[PDB]
């Protein structure tokens, strides 16, 4: 099944896609998610990307203390104490971001559906 | 030490206060905060509430697929497998929320500063 797999899944409240894992196959195209931000809810399979890690050169939306969710490009990956960080380039400068600080806008997630969508 | 203590701290980027733990004294009256949502950053001690659990009868803000950042009042606490859940009352009805799903609006957190503030300058 898809239970236990890492995904980037749309939260329909605002349309962005967020990293997490599928915890249950509910049936009829519905899955239960545990997002990395701790949120738990059901998400439809058509809005789940089976994409992990987010690939190098993907356009993403990333949070830091100086940037409230602005666009950047993935230029690296690092695991430290089992946790994934992304190196994201914005206006020619790079910083490391925790997995939960890297999301996809609706347009950015849509770009990945054909290749990575469940479905 | 404050390292390891559970707190509820204002995040200046959007004004709400969120649950987490102090992980480091970074000096300058600031502490590193690992929020329960997984985010890490430095926060002024003056903006940290030493408040755990969030007390009964506190007005809070809850998030679920049925409650969109809605105001409610803490009417219960439950610990199961070491995890804390809150029972929040709104319009006479109560639902259980996990810890990350209960936050404080700017006003809701501001209310608690005098009583629960870390108080780095006392
Ligand atoms: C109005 C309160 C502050 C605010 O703007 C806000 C808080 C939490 C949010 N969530 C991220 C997605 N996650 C689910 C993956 C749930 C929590 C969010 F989208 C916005
Ligand atoms: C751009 C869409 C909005 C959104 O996805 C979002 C995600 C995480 C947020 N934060 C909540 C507080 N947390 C602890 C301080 C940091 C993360 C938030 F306020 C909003």
């Amino acid at each position: 099944s898809f239970v236990g797999l890492r995904v980037v899944a749309k939260w329909s409240s605002n349309g962005y896609f967020y990293s997490g894992k599928i915890t249950r196959d509910v049936g009829a195209g519905k899955y239960k998610l545990l997002f990395d931000d701790g949120y738990e809810c059901d998400v439809l399979g058509k809005d789940i990307l089976l994409c992990d890690p987010i690939p190098l050169d993907t356009e993403v939306t990333a949070l830091s203390e100086d940037e409230y969710f602005s666009a950047g490009v993935v230029k690296g990956h690092r695991k430290e104490s089992g946790e994934l960080y992304y190196s994201i380039e914005k206006e020619g400068q790079r910083k490391w971001y925790k997995r939960m600080a890297v999301i996809l806008s609706l347009e950015q997630g849509n770009r990945l559906r054909e290749q990575y969508g469940l479905g």
